[PDB]
């Protein structure tokens, strides 16, 4: 009676058709995930907006409950598993150090490591691999930058952060060994930063206050680890996402060369299209009875809201199947919704906009090397995106 979930196939970043046959017939639904409990499904634009903003939906059981969920490992613990008031005093320390400005001010530094990459892809030679030398290079480099790591360890930050990438081929033991380096170097900058501050992210922290209260040396430490792997892959995928778009539909490449101011409403518009999740948000869970367009969601029920079925819902969004780069409004889900809404997120729009406007100011002509069809795609099950892209200029 529950449905086979997830819906999309990995191999692209095609919107399953039976979101919007559910969106029309069935908008809140039983869902079986290949690992975890069976689930409920929403759908539409109002009712995922719903589901994620409500105060009746928490994230605190995701700690002990068999979470509906894609693969048979969790993703669990940090900020995401927890809930208000708790959630709440973690994240008002974070912003006040982690702020919109801070964000801003990597642009100029983001350009700088976005060119010396596309120095170093167009030096091997066409074709290149945009993805090894490019996407899984930028973001983890921009967190080093927004942390403070000093540039002489840009590359070996960079080395163990890769073993935490859902398509890392490592032992359960070599991502141990990489956990520990990583967290060993930061718990010792940490150190540094609170004796000697400086002007990164990591001393803004450390002297981070909200009423009184401060981050201790645990949470210190968790958050920066936690910001690491919450912002490397995502955004690294992402942008994969994005070139591969502009790669193979020529008007939207035209668009963006012909007008690149369009850049910041293209990632807008982008971060809507594309559905990036295998599946949903994470799943939230019932506080109390909820009736949901009519259907009573229990005590206790996970609840997975599609934000990629959301973000293409035609109820919200003129034409939501059309890649619109000047769409206006465009009040997209794409960075989540409520109180977990990406923290990361005007640090996500720099990255992904510098990378947009670099690679098309160096390889206006950036294209496939290898027709389409042949493309291989990731099976880590979490995001969708190329494993390698093959690209010519
Ligand atoms: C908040 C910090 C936390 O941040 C996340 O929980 C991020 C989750 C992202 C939102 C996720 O994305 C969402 O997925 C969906 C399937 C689709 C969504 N969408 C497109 C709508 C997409 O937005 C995940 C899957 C992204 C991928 C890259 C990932 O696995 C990140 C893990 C980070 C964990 C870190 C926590 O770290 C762990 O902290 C605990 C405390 C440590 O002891 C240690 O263990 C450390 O260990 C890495
Ligand atoms: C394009 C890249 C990114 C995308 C698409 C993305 C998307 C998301 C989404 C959808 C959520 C909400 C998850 C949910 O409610 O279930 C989230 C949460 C979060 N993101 Fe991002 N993100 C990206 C980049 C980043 C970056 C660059 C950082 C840090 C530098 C970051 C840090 C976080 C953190 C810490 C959370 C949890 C916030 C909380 O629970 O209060 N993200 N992200």
């Amino acid at each position: 009676e529950p449905r086979a979930y997830p819906f999309n196939d990995v191999h692209g970043l095609t919107l399953a058709g039976r979101y919007g046959e559910l969106q029309e017939t069935e908008p809140v639904s039983r869902v079986r995930p290949p690992y975890g409990e069976e689930a409920w499904l929403v759908t539409r634009y109002e009712d995922v907006r719903a589901v994620l903003g409500d105060g009746r939906f928490v994230r605190g059981p995701s700690m002990t409950r068999d979470e509906p969920r894609t693969r048979p490992e969790m993703v669990k613990g940090g900020l995401l598993s927890m809930d208000p008031p708790e959630h709440s005093r973690l994240r008002r320390l974070v912003v006040k150090a982690f702020t919109a400005r801070r964000a801003e001010s990597l642009r100029p530094r983001a350009r700088e490591i976005a060119h010396e990459l596309v120095d170093q892809m167009a030096a091997t030679g066409q074709p290149a691999d945009l993805v090894a030398m490019f996407a899984r290079q930028l973001p983890v480099r921009v967190i080093c930058e927004l942390l403070g790591v000093p540039s002489a360890d840009h590359d070996r930050f960079t080395r163990w952060s890769g073993a935490f990438l859902s398509t890392a081929e490592v032992t359960a033991e070599e991502m141990q060994e990489a956990a520990e380096q990583a967290y060993a170097y930061m718990g010792d900058l940490i150190d540094r930063r609170r004796k000697e501050p400086t002007d990164d992210l990591v001393s803004a922290l450390v002297q981070a206050r909200d009423q009184q209260d401060s981050l201790s040396e645990q949470e210190l430490l968790d958050l920066a680890i936690g910001l690491l792997v919450a912002g490397y892959e995502s955004t690294t995928t992402q942008i994969a996402d994005f070139v591969y778009l502009l790669m193979t539909r020529p008007e939207l490449r035209r668009q963006l060369l012909d007008r690149p101011e369009l850049i910041p409403s293209a990632v807008e518009e982008l971060t809507r299209w594309v559905p990036l999740g295998v599946g949903t948000a994470f799943p939230r869970y019932a506080v109390e009875d909820v009736t949901l367009r009519g259907v009573t969601i229990r005590a206790g029920e996970p609840v997975l809201a599609s934000t990629g079925a959301a973000n293409r819902d035609q109820a919200q969004f003129p034409d939501a199947d059309r890649i619109d780069v000047d769409r206006t409004p465009n009040q997209h889900l794409g960075f989540g919704h409520g109180v977990h809404h990406c923290l990361g997120a005007p640090l996500a729009r720099v990255e992904l906009q510098v990378a947009l406007e670099v690679l098309l100011q160096r390889l206006p002509g950036i294209r496939l090397g290898i027709p389409e069809t042949q493309l291989r795609w990731s099976e880590g099950m979490l995001l969708r995106g190329p494993l390698e892209l093959p690209v010519v200029w």
